[PDB]
């Protein structure tokens, strides 16, 4: 299983993704390096989390602050969720 | 906002998308008829939820169809590859 967030860019910049990601390690209280397996593919980002908080964890308080993570970043969230 | 279910057969049937909600229902013990504004676009189903008496949320109903995806699977001969919240 991996999480993903789907974005409005055509491609998503790694340095963008990353940049969600440490913003979204803050809101959950953990270190941003222990989100791991990262890549940006298309408009996606994906990546799986670190022994430590589960996906659903992560990809529900993504919901939670997409209003922060859209004003920090520059760009619109169209979809998040947990693949495999 | 919506929640959706991706799958692996496109077109995905209406048919088959409210019998994946009718076991993600059994499985949450909310009425199936508490999942409104469907549809079924390529290989996904999306939905909303209705005031429920169990007070259930989109990342709650998504989070465990993710869970029971095996069953859903199982069910339904489906592959589910994807579930979440859009906009
Ligand atoms: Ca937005």
């Amino acid at each position: 299983e991996y999480g993903y967030i789907v974005t409005d860019q055509k491609p998503l910049s790694l340095a963008a993704g990353v940049k969600l990601l440490e913003i979204l390690a803050e809101h959950v209280h953990m270190s941003s390096g222990s989100f791991i397996n990262i890549s940006v593919v298309g408009p996606a980002l994906t990546f799986r989390i670190r022994h430590n908080l589960s996906l659903a964890d992560v990809t529900q308080q993504a919901g939670l602050v997409k209003s922060e993570l859209e004003a920090q970043t520059g760009l619109q969230i169209l979809q998040t969720g947990v693949g495999q």
